């Protein structure tokens, strides 16, 4: 393992003011092959945990049932910046596989994840964030997830709900959207970014950073490993949570990096 | 009147290279505001000219209707343009008014403007283009025209047909498509690109360019007045036509410029 990384006080600077931040090809194309390969598996095999739109759309909770993905969460690439950002020892909240095929996908209403996982797990404060791995190239043209910068400095914002439990947490129409309303003054106030990145980029964002995205128009996939980071201390209230383990872990236990070894 | 304005040869070649180009503010936010509510007349009054997602999306041949919009197509801004790349005098087959209003749109199927005027109008050959004037500022988020550059150099490209009549030559689903197939290769070759501009600009398309558009995932409309100027020497034959005149014009007079009066 290569001395764990971490993010220049520059990046951290625009991570904090922005509420994202992408790194280039921080995995290369053998290992994205790889990363793509379990993903294909796991949509094969996740029974109750996959989405489709039809056509898978999401898988959840891989890290909890495949070695390479619980492995993955303890990547010296991955683990020493979530600790950095979140300035804790951490744990996964969520993991997700979200693919738009080419010429497919779904626009998504743009939306606050922390408010989510704080009404649906017990997430008590936005103490999180998540790492997006670009399993393909992440262009203008391909539904790339795009943002508020500076819009997570508002903290959570009241939201439009619509529906019962958590099935409508995962897709389409999703249960707490940012109305037109809301949004204007956000994007008056803030303007939008859809950062774009090679393949094996990862791409950082704050648990309260507004985001949304549109369809891939592109003969192209757009495949994203989004892993969510939460704080040991910012651990959620197991108590209020109503959703299951393969969508809010409940195993808290700080996460430590992988070692080499000869296998 | 300003001396009749033309592009210079850097422009031209940018044009016949790429298949577009855009011109930034051809016309002031005055000139602009005269042109959206003459629109806005236009979507209340057009009757069967409109077309709906429900909600406006279309209104076509209001040139032969409105006086302002007479005019327009005449302007010294944009009918010398017209001749200098057409390469002829020059007349309006179409005119369409696109809007797509904040946190709405529809993907629109990548396709050639000239095979629907070929097969459904008669048009010859693809001596035609069109100018698209912004209405308001055109960016990444509100579903603008795109490109594959340098893609009408293929002329016209085998499509997917579907439909009879012409009822779905203006909507979401449209009759001559360009399949996934097709459109991978363009794509590898080309690249993607979509013009953008500030309001007042107009942008200028070749018939033969494909083109596509996704959703307005912002709180900002992206109203388009569209107007294709044909080559007298193309005109279409009007003994292989099946639209109505406010689709795909019949009176073949070449055009001339609006001079200036005191009214
Ligand atoms: O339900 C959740 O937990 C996630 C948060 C957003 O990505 C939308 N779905
Ligand atoms: O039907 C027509 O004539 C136009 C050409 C494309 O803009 C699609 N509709």
């Amino acid at each position: 393992m290569e001395p764990h990384d971490t993010l220049s006080p520059a990046q951290v600077d625009e991570y904090r003011k922005n509420g994202f931040l992408v790194q280039e090809h921080v995995f290369d194309e053998e290992e994205i092959e790889l990363l793509r390969a379990e993903a294909a598996q796991e949509f094969a095999s996740g029974g109750e945990r996959v989405t489709v739109e039809g056509i898978v759309r999401g898988v959840h909770g891989c890290h909890l049932y495949s070695e390479v993905f619980g492995r993955l969460v303890r990547s010296p690439r991955l683990l020493p910046i979530a600790r950095q950002l979140l300035r804790d020892d951490v744990y996964v909240h969520q993991f997700k596989i979200n693919a738009k095929r080419a010429f497919k996908g779904e626009v998504w209403e743009w939306h606050q994840d922390y408010t989510f996982w704080h009404h649906e797990d017990g997430m008590p404060a936005p103490r999180a964030l998540s790492a997006a791995i670009f399993l393909d190239e992440v262009t203008e043209f391909n539904g790339p997830l795009t943002f508020v910068p500076g819009g997570h400095g508002s903290g959570m914002i009241d939201a439009d709900v619509k529906g019962e439990g958590w099935a409508n947490t995962l897709t389409a129409s999703l249960k707490y959207s940012l109305d037109v309303e809301t949004m204007r003054g956000l994007i008056e106030r803030n303007g939008m970014v859809a950062p774009k990145g090679p393949r094996g980029s990862v791409l950082w964002f704050d648990a309260n950073i507004p985001h949304s995205s549109v369809p891939n128009i592109s003969p192209f996939d757009r495949g994203l490993v989004l892993i969510t980071y939460n704080s040991v201390e910012n651990k959620t209230d197991v108590t209020r949570g109503t959703r299951p383990e393969w969508l809010a872990a409940r195993d808290f236990t700080p996460l430590t990096a992988l070692q080499a070894t000869s296998f």
